């Protein structure tokens, strides 16, 4: 993808780690994929990892979610063999000075 | 190199990126290369990313 947004865009992915080889191969095909993302800022390489987690949510394999900022004109290239859960909307934003979460419950007017 | 200077010593270096296969094919006469630069306080591995960026 090409940023033509002339703003930055906010990309977000994951790469899943099924929980035993069996899963693995039955998703993927393989059993030793590689996801890959590259651009003129960013670059790095996952591999995915096969381990027995705790069942959380009744799940016990992972997900890792992963984001960056693409910067006006700029390009990224998703490359994977498997393990990979790509982005399908991107947001488009401009900062605007700082701010921060408010952690409360009390009424909005 | 051993740093006998007696000052720590500044060293830069780079990993190059060919666009496409043929171009690592030609520069380097090998298609999965490595470099590796390890010290007591820093070690890193690097391999090469052959993608296509813009001009």
């Amino acid at each position: 993808y090409a940023n033509n947004k002339e703003k930055e865009v906010l990309v977000l992915w994951g790469v899943h780690h099924p929980p035993n080889i069996g899963d693995q191969r039955a998703l993927y095909h393989k059993e030793n994929a590689y996801v890959s993302v590259v651009s003129s800022h960013y670059s790095r390489k996952f591999t995915p990892e096969i381990a027995k987690r705790p069942k959380v949510r009744d799940q016990e394999g992972r997900i890792n979610y992963y984001w960056t900022l693409l910067e006006p004109g700029d390009t990224i290239i998703f490359e994977a063999n498997g393990n990979l859960i790509a982005p399908r909307y991107a947001f488009a934003l401009s900062r605007g000075f700082g701010s921060g979460i408010i952690n409360s419950n009390a009424p909005m007017d």
